[PDB]
């Protein structure tokens, strides 16, 4: 069980290089079943489910080879069951499945039990398979699917937005006979890039980015090359690293277009902020930030995948500032431990109010979300003394090594092994 021990306090600047994102190579990835002829993956991070994807791709008869690039031929994939010793440890192996039904007729994934029934997460990529002319067959522990010659495009109103049903949906209706329109489509980054892909290679796809997508079948998809779009998360999460710490950094392979929210609420609290094609920079000219307010959102707006980060740094500025988080009912796990480090703050409902304090203490912290786990290591970096963040292989999973793009802004940081 890892540890990062971090010792403050420090002031974070210099360069850091944006990874692609894992929640677009993904779903790239997987669509990547659709082609014919072989594709290049450029930009693909490093990471645990990557890993596991390549893994599944190679068990269904795919030719995986990786670097900064994935290099994929699926022009014999030849083994349609995705099995439950490699899908276990990643639900989203689920988007398998369409690639498969679409373009072989026939596809089968295992999935987890559990006791709890209704709107579950692959209750949409079930029930858009099936409004594309797929029978689906289930039992407890897998979905089976298969479609008697090809899908058939279909008109699709979703009842809530979801990222991973609409990927499914935009995927398998590449190969389907006919129109599809996605109604209350997500209009996240990550399926703007999927939708990118797929056109890359022969799709026709309208409306990613918008709460309507329209599909144009086609017979079948060939092949190419495709870089996935940089980490918007990861982008945002060291932009806040440098307004917490009075630093200056300039983030290169970014895409700035892609956190105009996040931008905005950085330059409210005080950012000197210059965007250019694929880069950010953020100066506070030793400057503590100024406190603001935030609600989640869907995409466009603020994401709740930054409201860690930003509850951190409001605990810090000058002034008074409230979090309000629409998206999940409970993602204040991150609250307790920053007030074990000196934060005043009052939990109200979903929101949270802030009372920035001039500095943090260091203290054995942890958190088992992502994002919540990463603002702890921010915390450790501006806090006095010495913070020691536990199970850090959630943010493992998610960062590509973020103790050496810290240490390169100036962080002292350490992995320990144990104790
Ligand atoms: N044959 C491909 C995989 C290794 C790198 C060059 C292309
Ligand atoms: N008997 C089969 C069910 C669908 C995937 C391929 C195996």
């Amino acid at each position: 069980m890892d540890k990062f021990r971090v010792q403050g306090p420090t002031r974070l600047q210099g360069e850091v290089t944006i990874s692609g994102a894992k929640n677009a190579a993904l779903p790239i990835l997987f669509a990547a079943l659709l082609a014919e002829e072989p594709v290049e993956i450029q930009n693909v991070p490093k990471l645990k489910d990557i890993d596991t994807t390549m893994k599944l791709l190679t068990q269904l008869g795919t030719k995986v080879e990786r670097x900064g690039s994935v290099w994929i031929d699926a022009s014999n994939v030849n083994n349609f069951s995705a099995p439950y010793d490699l899908v276990k440890t990643m639900r989203a192996s689920i988007w398998a499945l369409g690639p498969l039904v679409a373009r072989f007729g026939q596809g089968q994934v295992s999935l987890p039990g559990g006791c709890a029934i209704g709107a579950r997460p692959v209750d949409l990529h079930i029930f858009g398979l099936e409004k594309l002319g797929a029978e689906i067959k289930l039992e407890e522990g897998y979905v089976k699917a298969s479609v008697n010659g090809r899908l058939k495009g279909a008109h699709i109103v979703m009842d809530k937005v979801s990222v991973g049903a609409t990927v499914t949906i935009m995927s398998a209706a590449t190969l389907a006979e006919g129109t599809t329109i996605i109604e209350n489509a997500a209009r996240e980054p990550e399926i703007v890039d999927t939708a990118n892909f797929l056109v890359a290679l022969g799709a026709k796809i309208s409306g990613q980015g918008t709460d309507r997508i329209t599909i144009e079948g086609v017979e079948r998809l060939g092949g190419g090359v495709y870089r996935v779009l940089p980490d918007r998360i990861e982008t945002g999460t060291f932009l806040v690293a440098a307004a917490i710490s009075g630093g200056k950094i300039v983030c290169r392979n970014a895409q700035p277009d892609t956190l105009d929210a996040v931008l905005a609420k950085l330059r409210e609290a005080g950012a000197d902020i210059e965007t250019g094609e694929d880069w950010i920079s953020l100066d506070m000219h030793g400057k503590r930030p100024k406190a603001v307010t935030v609600r989640t959102a869907p995409h466009p707006a603020f994401p709740t995948d930054m409201q860690a980060q930003f509850t951190l740094l409001n605990l810090v500025a000058e002034g008074t500032g409230v979090i309000t988080e629409t998206i999940f009912e409970n993602r204040f796990m991150h609250v307790p431990e920053l007030i074990r480090m000196g934060a005043h703050a009052e939990i109200e409902s979903n929101t949270v109010i802030c009372h920035g304090v001039e500095k943090l203490s260091g203290a054995q912290v942890m958190a088992t979300d992502l994002r919540a786990s990463a603002s702890l290591v921010l915390a450790g970096c501006i806090a006095e003394g010495t913070t020691v963040v536990d199970r850090i292989y959630h943010i493992d999973r998610g960062y590509e090594r973020i103790e050496d793009k810290l240490r390169a802004l100036g962080a002292n940081i350490e992995r320990v092994k144990g104790e």
